[PDB]
């Protein structure tokens, strides 16, 4: 029945795995009875049975780890305890020291007791084959069976094994002696059982000279070689020395088997040396202190005046492989060959402790130079070079490795100056130039083991050489083993490139260039010798192409080793050589999104990104030009391991190689035609390296590219993730069908190249189910399926929920199979799919310059649900596990499960998990836990995060008992409070008393310098939350740790460590660092003993961390005046101190012009400021300035030749009249006092007699009349600073002197309200406007702010408080319902601010009284005194405040500088009401006014105050929103976007004409039609709009943005109308495309209002709109992603009936898919939201929903489903046009406005979208209502449909019949009456004739433009008689212009020639071109014919000489013109004069 045995066992075991039914009553009684079943067929003798049934036990198991553990291991304790047969009771012991680290913690304890029984009885055994297995199990068993037992199990069990070193077999005594020391790492403490295992043996040789039983003698040896390893009450310093001595007789006594033991462990004991050993052997006395063959004196290890190292290497050589007579071998018949080996390595490990020993002489005394003639040294261990065999000629090549390794690091590289103290001393003459031929030589040596240990000998040696002065020999090393790069034993090439890899080649290329003899060596080669290049392509990556995979992997280690250390030449930063050694050494000495990638600035070393780019260029080029399977296949091992080290996210431009053409895509391009062959996945050593490289270099892009896949955002770069995704859903496909017998989106059923990869994973997987070994690193299924669910993670991070979709149900099926071979990294496959499921420089820079001022600029800062068959599983897994890799990222899947609210529903009924947790803690105190330090960081996050749902008093006492009782800090105690502090301290009366416990617990634990991390989180709270409080606790913590590093006891070790320390103390409150008392007895101190340097290196770091604060923190003034009072001696740390610690017509045009210039007055102005302008130019001032010139036409001067430099050349106007200006503004300050006094109208006179001469010299009424003709000089010319060049500011010496201007003109109009009347009051309007523009220039405000005029900013208070009470407060009333005069002038502006809510509010009840001129102009005035330094502290003071108990001291070298408000104040409504009211009228200032309000409103953040300071935090924003100043109500308005691009129809040459036309028309409509909310003066061209450039640049005038502003404005007026940043200016300031830091305070906000969402239902609705108007401010596609998911888990929760609700979020979900890409899963519920907001009956909420279409429909390439329903929304606007075309004054205002703004975006951009029909019938609805009477449809929604009609025209979209629809219905409008509804009517009829029977249809148009003159208003016709001179010219010839304008000048129906004659006069001087100067001739006689029919005699001969003027010649007779129609009618004797003299120079024309 031999095969019928065979059958038996193996059907037994398949009927168990395939039962998948476990834990049952049934399954229980099964399982034990057939387990010991398995090994009677291993225990029956056949090999064919034998091994057959063994590999078929472990099928059982493997399969079973999981589920049945505690019922596996009970019935194979049971065998053991059997005692059974030798072979049955060995292949059962492998099975359980494999299952000893899978028991838990909580059943161990029975486990331990049981086994001592058992684990002594095999022991005893003397088979030879059971006691080897057990020297495999002690290792695993009592390593993790540990930590179980107390001192009295294990001191039993090693009395045991002792016992077994009295066995006489080689086998047995082996096996007992690695038991006793596996324990020991274990036992219970560490360090006390290795003390006690070398008391026991040396008592086995206590004293040497007794019969040791020479197998015995052998035993206590080799327990010694395993226990010299661990050691590195504790073993003390003479236990150790006890050792040394006893082998040394013992290298004596004679065997070949004794001799053999004590010379492996002297090996040893040299290399890793016992510390406390290692310091008595290299002394000088030695061991001379602790006690208080060979024919020679040597001199034993006793004796002083030599060190024992010395001794120790004269003893071995005589008796073993030297002769003391001369340099002869000893023969190998006398010591073996064997035995000669050993003691060749024993003299090299003992150089590198003590060196002096090889140069030593052999005896001591001399032998006998009688026999022999010379005595020699230790220098014939160097004659064993040409010995024989391997390993020997092998060990001394390694000999002289170490000798040269360990002279160089003995004297500091001075090999001349240390050889010549041994030479007098030691008379031998060997240097080492007589070592390195002997090392040169055994590299060429013959057999291939003997080159294995030369090759060990030049990686100590080539390191200390090459920087040495011996490096001409030292670069030849590196020549030679370059030549042994070909030899074919393995490993021979594998300690080539460990010597290849600890080469430094910057120090490398030095030597190349001072090289010319060593470039040409031997045969005197020609050219450079390039070790570099050489070594990189030559050796480094061509030893990647190698058969072996074990020469493979160790190539790609060196170029992590390499790439620090290249230096290729000419880099930007190190130039020479010589700069490039020099920046490696000064480094040295002089100082949750997923692992793949970065979103950092990250900055990088600019040539540390070179070396990394030279690498990867080799590198990928023997894998394309490669031509074997070999180079191909490690080189993708090369490139992974790179980027482990060198990541491709931060060092993008050394992986950078083309994609996208610049944040990189490198290189990826290839590596996915590897993988898409059917060759190269089919060997799992390299196919799970080339997935974990291809998302390195896909995650690289996440930086820039991700505003199918809509998240990828380049177009270039999909395919390459298409493809990846593709390919990791096949993988884990097939590793899906093979962890279950399964026969064969993803899928890979029909390919037939994923077939092959169907019986590569299969072969793998029969070799771990039959071969049961847990721990493997490498098992490449098990290293495979690590590979691919690693970047099937990194993939999701770019994908969203659209894409995953349809795939969330694909990839959770794949998992539940993949959980149980590797859970470790399947939930970081789960972590991540629900993160995206829910949402989410030459030598002098380097060594001093560059590091020197990183020193000095940081002191003067020193001076400042388908986962729920998914997730049961995995809590299952943590209460039976035991590995702690897989306990960590449980931790993290539940603290997910937590901040996104998912429902404490895991644990329905009981509490079953969070049970388990607690009784961890229980293991750890104790110490009965394995690997507590990698999950105690992560077991108190999830703890106090599910408190804010075990509570915050219980978390708190867990933490106490881990550090008093417990282990120590730095793993335990120290991590421990990580999670608590920055979750308590950073996010009422209940939280107050948890603050005291836990600072109280860190006074502890201050000595440790992580402790010192986590309260530098501490003080930065105390100064936001409360500075009375920060201050107390900075002075209790500097009496702690000052008396701490007197005596040492912080933990300062580390240079992580001082770096901690000194950023303390900055923030630690300087006030309690203030007295130096306490810093300097801290300072000057003596340690204990500076005898060892644990303790000399704590007491300098004392010194050095103190004096950061004696140097920022106070200056040399205070230091040293305290130590005369502090007897610190100079005698503190001396010579003698120290030592005792470390041991213990030319002229006639002049005339005419003066006759109204040198005189009183006139009304001549306009008509006065163009005869000044032809004066020649070259004499202004001669002509102007003179003794009486009207400053009436001064003042008018400035205007007409801004004009003129706002189109074209610079101005003869403007230039010399600001020269006259401010002459005359200095004369009359030089006229006024010196010493200035505030005025004051109360007590005038009270003061002095200063006032005696200001009615003298200032009151007199000649001198009054000039300061209202000085003071419209001064209004005009402030105005155009902000758009003239810089020939044209203001100077700066003469700045001062119009600052002190605006203060002495408001005091003359103080003087007459007094005195007389009011002054003129339009001389009340010309004084204000000069003091409007000072306060709102940069330059002018701010000497207004200074010390010296403290005087003259609280008496423009007094005056405009003075102006305004005068007019507003009648008799009786008030405005609404230091010394004294700075808080009379500060009590003077609270008054007036309040007013702006009642009094000046421009058409309030209560301003009925200002005469409504001072309404504009006072109202920006009271804004900008209140931000002056003297003022604006009291201002922002609420009045609720001042009646109750608030008032501090002020003190800023002014009169009132009080601090903020406090929060404790703000806590009511009526007092929270008027503040918020004095901060946004009143703006802010310099910058560092700004913070100080962001603090006071978020400790605000009972819901009467919740809602309104979520409005305060909105409009903070805006302020640094604004485009100019940003802080300033005054000058500046909100910045709005045009999402209107600029036009195409201009830029032609008849394009450029168009442009000039329409500027004249636009600009005197806004002085008529619009709202004047930008501008407070009276002035006329002040055309501002705010529209920036854009990264912002300058401001954009007025006329150059001609048609961009939308019709969903008003004209002119500024503020918020939800279209301020159009999605255009998102994407070109912020390039994404699918003085404050404002980026700092937009992060903050997305924070909390997603906690309030995610509230009562006030509060649900205010917050969804703060989030709305911030969204100008989110500056990167990072922001915009998280704005979008928190609205969309509103409105399936929130109920839809909440219609407050319900419109502010429509414009809010829209704004984000716009910036976001408008993709298939986001447009699906973008397009539905709309759809049903605008059937709601909520006439509000239809006006919201609409902005949400523009976002939409604006600038994304829309999708082709989604744009089919724009015909949803184009159907909307037919039906309510049609009942708002006849009414529109019934319906509404901004709901109809709004609504035909959207109509006009489709017609241009969009058109064939929606029907060619619906084009024209918009075209119509605007004829309906621009035909309406003046009352009907009003001026507001007039002015905005027009404007929109002749955008669409210079588009060129419209047909050609959709354009003449609009030409009919511009006619019958300019006849309307009202002219500024027909203003904006005649810009109609241009455009049309601008975008076009020819001659005839135009002879219409024209006389239309002739009758406005006639009929309309003056105010009208200003406007056309512009126009119509530059009109005519362009269209239709002159001769037909001429007969339309004489006779319609000449006719009794003109009301006026006076506008009429400016029209004739420019059409001439055109027609003076020289074609056409002839014909002016003739048109100037038929007219005369006209005249002889008269006109009144006065009025016929006025229109004869204004004609004659305008045909005549050039230079003088062209300038009379204004000069003549300024007298129209009143004939005078004068009068007649001048008609002569014109019309006879016309006689000499012709």
């Amino acid at each position: 029945t031999k095969k019928d045995r065979v059958n038996h066992c193996l059907t037994i075991c398949e009927n168990i795995v395939a039962q998948s039914v476990r834990n049952s009553p049934e399954f229980q009684k099964l399982l034990g009875i057939a387990m010991e079943l398995f090994l009677l067929c291993s225990d029956d003798a056949e090999s064919d049975v034998r091994m057959v049934a063994d590999e078929c036990l472990n099928k059982v198991i493997k399969a079973l780890m999981d589920s049945n553990l505690p019922r596996l291991q009970l019935e194979l304790y049971k065998e053991i305890k059997k005692n059974g047969a030798p072979r049955s009771l060995r292949a059962a012991l492998w099975r359980f020291a494999e299952l000893a680290h899978l028991v838990r913690p909580q059943k161990c304890r029975p486990y331990l007791v049981n086994l001592l029984p058992c684990l002594t009885r095999t022991s005893k055994r003397p088979e030879e084959s059971v006691q080897e297995t057990l020297a495999a199990a002690v290792p695993k068993i009592m390593a993790s069976f540990g930590n179980f037992a107390n001192d009295n199990e294990i001191k039993v069990l090693l009395k045991a094994f002792i016992a077994n070193l009295k066995s006489s077999s080689p086998t047995i005594r082996r096996t007992a002696a690695g038991s006793a020391v596996s324990i020991c790492q274990h036992s219970r403490r560490t360090q006390y059982f290795y003390s006690w295992l070398l008391n026991v043996l040396l008592g086995l040789l206590v004293p040497v000279e007794d019969e040791h039983s020479t197998l015995l003698i052998l035993g206590v040896l080799l327990t010694l070689r395993y226990l010299v390893p661990l050691l590195q009450v504790s073993p003390s310093a003479e236990q150790l020395v006890q050792v040394y001595e006893l082998t040394l007789h013992h290298t004596q006594h004679q065997d070949h088997n004794v001799v053999t033991g004590a010379l492996e462990l002297l090996q040893q004991l040299f290399r890793t040396p016992p510390p406390e050993l290692l310091q008595t052997l290299t002394a000088v006395g030695g061991i001379g202190q602790l006690t208080a063959r060979i024919k020679g004196d040597i001199g034993q290890s006793t004796d002083d005046d030599s060190a024992p190292l010395v001794h120790c290497v004269r003893l071995l050589s005589a008796s073993f492989l030297l002769t003391g007579g001369k340099n002869v071998l000893v023969p190998d018949r006398d010591v073996r060959v064997s035995v000669k080996a050993l003691a060749l390595s024993c003299v090299g490990a003992a150089v590198a402790l003590h060196p002096e020993s090889f140069f030593s002489k052999l005896y001591k005394v001399p032998l006998d130079t009688t026999e022999y003639p010379e005595e020699q040294y230790v220098s014939d261990i160097l004659n064993y070079i040409d010995h024989g065999d391997p390993q020997v000629r092998g060990a001394t090549a390694i000999l002289c490795g170490t000798l040269i390794c360990s002279i160089l690091s003995r004297s500091r590289f001075h090999v001349g100056d240390w050889m010549g103290t041994i030479r007098t001393l030691t008379g031998n003459t060997f240097s080492l130039a007589d070592c390195i031929p002997l090392l040169r030589k055994t590299l060429k040596d013959e057999s291939s083991v003997t080159c294995k240990l030369a090759c060990t000998a030049v990686r100590n040696c080539v390191m200390s050489l090459c920087s040495s002065s011996y490096s001409e020999l030292g670069l030849q090393l590196i020549i030679d083993v370059l030549t042994l790069r070909n030899s074919s034993y393995w490993l021979v090439r594998t300690e080539l490139l460990e010597t290849l890899a600890e080469i430094d080649f910057r120090l490398v290329s030095f030597l190349e260039a001072k090289a010319e003899n060593l470039h040409r060596g031997a045969h005197h080669y020609t050219g450079l010798l390039k070790l570099q290049e050489r070594v990189l392509n030559n050796v480094v990556i061509h030893l990647l192409g190698d058969e072996d995979p074990r020469v493979r992997h160790v190539a790609a280690a060196s170029l992590i080793r390499l790439v620090p250390k290249l230096f290729y030449k000419c880099d930007q930063g190190q130039a020479d050589p010589v700069v490039a050694v020099a920046r490696d050494q000064s480094s040295v000495y002089l100082k949750r999104i997923y692992r793949g990638y970065n979103l950092l600035p990250s900055i990088t070393d600019v040539t540390m990104e070179n070396n990394l780019s030279r690498v990867i260029a080799a590198v990928s080029h023997e894998l394309i030009t490669s031509t074997t399977r070999a180079l191909t296949f490690g080189c993708c091992e090369a490139l992974c391991l790179l980027s482990t080290a060198f990541p491709v996210c931060i060092w993008s431009l050394g992986w950078h190689c083309g994609v996208p053409p610049l944040c990189t895509v490198g290189m990826a391009t290839m590596i996915l035609t590897l993988l898409s062959s059917a060759w190269f996945p089919l060997d799992l050593s390299a196919h799970q390296d080339a997935l974990i490289l291809a998302g390195n270099l896909l995650a690289a892009s996440a930086p820039k590219s991700l505003r199918v896949w809509p998240a990828l955002g380049d177009r270039a770069l999909v395919p390459m993730v298409e493809q990846l995704f593709s390919h990791l859903l096949k993988v884990i496909n097939i590793c899906a069908h093979v962890l279950d017998d399964v026969a064969p989106l993803g899928s890979f059923y029909h390919l037939p190249s994923y077939l092959r990869l169907h019986d590569v994973l299969k072969a793998t997987h029969a070799n771990y189910k039959v071969t049961l070994d847990l721990q493997n690193s490498t098992e490449k299924f098990g290293g495979f399926l690590r590979s691919a669910l690693d970047v099937l993670s990194q993939i999701l991070e770019l994908a969203t929920l659209q894409d995953i979709g349809k795939c969330v149900e694909e990839i959770l099926g794949y998992l539940k199979s993949c959980f149980s071979r590797e859970p470790m990294m399947a939930t970081v496959c789960v972590q991540q799919l629900l993160k995206t499921l829910f949402g989410t420089p030459g030598l002098y820079h380097y060594c001093f310059m560059a590091p020197y001022t990183h020193f000095t600029q940081a002191l003067a800062d020193a001076s400042l649900r388908l986962f729920e068959p998914l997730v049961i599983k995995a809590l299952k897994q943590y209460t039976t596990t035991t590995c702690v890799q897989l306990q960590k990222q449980v931790l993290d899947l539940l603290a997910q499960l937590v901040q996104l609210r998912v429902n404490y529903c895991l644990l329905d009924s009981d509490q079953v998990f969070i049970g388990f947790v607690l009784k961890q803690f229980e293991y750890i105190e104790v110490g009965q836990f394995r690997e507590s330090e990698a999950i105690i960081p992560n077991i108190f996050f999830f703890l106090v995060l599910l408190s804010y749902e075990i509570g915050i008093p219980k978390i708190i006492q867990l933490c106490d008992g881990i550090m008093a009782s417990g282990r120590k800090a730095v793993t335990h105690a120290i991590p421990a409070l990580q999670p608590i502090v920055h979750d308590l301290f950073v996010l009422g009366k209940e939280l107050e008393t948890q603050k005291e416990v836990v600072v109280s617990m860190l006074l502890r634990l201050i000595q440790y310098h992580q402790v010192l991390e986590m309260f530098i989180l501490v003080l930065q709270q105390c100064h936001k939350e409360n500075e009375d409080k920060w201050k107390r606790l900075s002075r209790q913590i500097a009496d702690i740790i000052l008396p701490m590093l007197a005596k040492q006891q912080m933990h300062i070790d580390s240079h992580e460590a001082l770096g901690v320390l000194n950023t303390l103390f900055e923030i630690l409150a300087p006030s309690s660092l203030r007295p130096v008392d306490m810093l300097l007895r801290s300072m000057f101190v003596t340690p204990n003993t500076m005898a060892s340097v644990s303790t000399v290196q704590l007491w300098i770091s004392g010194i050095l961390a103190i004096l950061r604060v004696l140097i920022s923190q106070s200056t040399e003034d205070i230091v040293l005046s305290r130590i005369q009072e502090l007897s610190f001696s100079p005698y503190l740390i001396s010579c003698t101190v120290i030592n005792r610690l470390r041991d213990g017509d030319k002229d006639w045009y002049v005339h005419l012009v003066k006759s109204q210039c040198w005189t009183r007055s006139d009304s001549a102005l306009l008509e006065g400021a163009e005869l000044v302008n032809r004066i020649p130019a070259e004499d202004m001032n001669a002509f102007m300035m003179n003794s009486e010139f009207n400053l009436s036409l001064l003042a008018p001067c400035l205007s007409l030749g801004m004009s003129e430099i706002s189109g074209g050349q610079k101005s003869a106007l403007f230039e010399a009249a600001r020269e006259v200006t401010l002459a005359r503004v200095s004369g009359t300050v030089q006229q006024l006092p010196a010493v200035h006094h505030v005025f004051q109208p109360e007590l005038p006179a009270e003061p002095a007699a200063y006032w005696s001469k200001l009615n003298d010299l200032f009151g007199d009424a000649a001198l009054y009349q000039s300061l209202p003709t000085l003071a419209r000089a001064l209004a005009q010319y402030l105005v155009v600073v902000s758009k003239l060049p810089s020939h044209l500011h203001l100077p700066p010496e003469k700045e001062k002197d119009i600052v002190k201007f605006v203060v002495a003109t408001l005091e003359a109009l103080s003087w007459h309200l007094i005195h007389e009347q009011i002054p003129l009051s339009l001389d009340l309007q010309a004084g204000l406007d000069c003091c409007c523009l000072a306060l709102q220039l940069p330059g002018l405000w701010s000497v207004v702010s200074s010390t010296e005029f403290v005087t003259h900013a609280c008496s423009l208070i007094h005056c405009v408080h003075f102006i305004l009470e005068a007019v507003a407060v009648q008799p009786g009333e008030q405005l609404l319902s230091n010394p004294k005069y700075i808080t009379a002038a500060c009590e003077m502006v609270a008054e007036m601010v309040e007013s702006l809510q009642s009094v000046l509010a421009l058409g309030h009840k209560r301003n009925s009284g200002v005469p409504a001129f001072l309404t504009p102009l006072l109202r920006n005035i009271i804004i900008s005194l209140a931000r002056l330094p003297l003022v604006n502290s009291y201002t922002r003071v609420p009045p609720l405040v001042w009646k109750l108990g608030w008032s501090p001291k002020p003190g800023g070298d002014f009169g009132t500088a009080f601090p903020e408000i406090p929060v404790e104040f703000l806590q009511e409504k009526e007092v929270f009401k008027e503040f918020i009211y004095r901060i946004n009228t009143l703006g802010w200032t310099s910058r560092t006014q700004f913070e100080e309000t962001w603090a006071t409103l978020l400790g605000v953040l009972r819901t009467q105050i919740n809602v309104l300071a979520v409005q305060a935090i909105t409009s903070l924003v805006l302020s640094a929103m604004t485009v100019p100043v940003a802080g300033n109500p005054a000058v500046s308005c909100l910045e709005q976007q045009p999402r209107n691009k600029p036009l195409k129809a201009l830029d032609t040459r008849f394009g450029r004409k168009l442009s000039i036309i329409r500027g004249i028309v636009e600009q005197e409509i806004q002085a008529m039609v619009s709202k004047r909310e930008n501008i407070a003066t009276h002035h006329l061209y002040q055309a501002w709009d705010p529209v920036p450039s854009l990264t912002t640049g300058a401001l954009i005038s007025h006329e150059k943005l001609l048609l961009q502003i939308n019709p969903e404005r008003e004209l002119g007026s500024m503020s918020y109308k939800l279209g301020q940043v159009s999605i255009h200016s998102v994407w070109l300031g912020n390039s994404i495309t699918p003085g404050v830091d404002i980026h700092s305070c937009s992060q903050f906000l997305l924070e909390l209002y997603s906690r309030w969402i995610l509230t009562p239902a006030i509060l649900i609705s205010e917050v969804v709109r703060s989030l709305l108007v911030v969204s100008d401010l989110f500056t990167e596609r990072n922001q915009f992603e998280l704005m979008y998911v928190t609205l969309t888990e509103l409105r399936r929760v929130h109920p839809s009936e909440d219609e407050i609700l319900a419109q502010y979020l429509v414009p809010a979900t829209c704004k984000a898919a716009a910036v976001l890409g408008m993709d298939k899963a986001v447009a699906e519920p973008v397009s539905r939201l709309l759809e049903s907001t605008l059937r709601s009956s909520h006439l509000p909420s239809r006006v919201g929903a609409l902005h949400g279409v523009l976002y939409v429909l604006e600038c994304d390439l829309l999708d082709d489903t989604a744009k089919q329903l724009i015909p949803v929304i184009s159907d909307y606007l037919l039906s309510n046009l049609k009942g708002i075309a006849h009414c529109v004054n019934i319906h509404s205002q901004q709901h109809v406005l709004v609504m035909c703004a959207t109509a006009f975006y489709l017609i241009e951009n969009y058109p064939l979208d929606v029907g060619p029909e619906f084009s024209a019938s918009i075209i119509q609805m605007c004829g309906v209502m621009l035909s309406g009477s003046e009352e009907s449809t009003p001026s507001i929604i007039y002015h905005c449909a027009l404007r929109g009609l002749e955008r669409l025209l210079l588009s060129e979209q419209l047909s050609r019949l959709d354009a003449e629809s609009l030409v009919k219905l511009s006619v019958d409008r300019v006849n309307v009456h009202s002219p500024h509804r027909a203003m904006a009517a005649l810009g109609l009829m241009l455009t049309c004739m601008y975008t076009g029977e020819s001659v005839i249809v135009a002879m219409e148009r024209v006389s239309v433009l002739f009758d406005r003159i006639r009929k309309g208003f003056p105010c009208e016709a200003r406007v056309v008689a512009r126009i119509l001179p530059q009109f005519l010219d362009d269209f239709f010839p002159p001769q037909d212009i001429m007969n339309k304008v004489i006779g319609e000048f000449l006719s009794n129906q003109q009301p006026y020639p006076q506008f009429m004659a400016t029209v004739v006069y420019k059409v001439f001087q055109t027609l003076h071109s020289t074609g056409q100067s002839s014909m002016v001739r003739d048109w100037v006689m038929l007219s005369l014919s006209n005249f002889t029919q008269r006109a009144p005699v006065a009025m016929a001969t006025w229109s004869l000489s204004c004609f004659f003027v305008s045909a005549s010649t050039s230079p003088w007779v062209a300038a009379i013109l204004p000069h003549v129609i300024s007298r129209m009618g009143k004939l005078e004797q004068v009068d007649v004069n001048l008609f002569c003299l014109v019309a006879t120079d016309f006689y000499r024309h012709q």
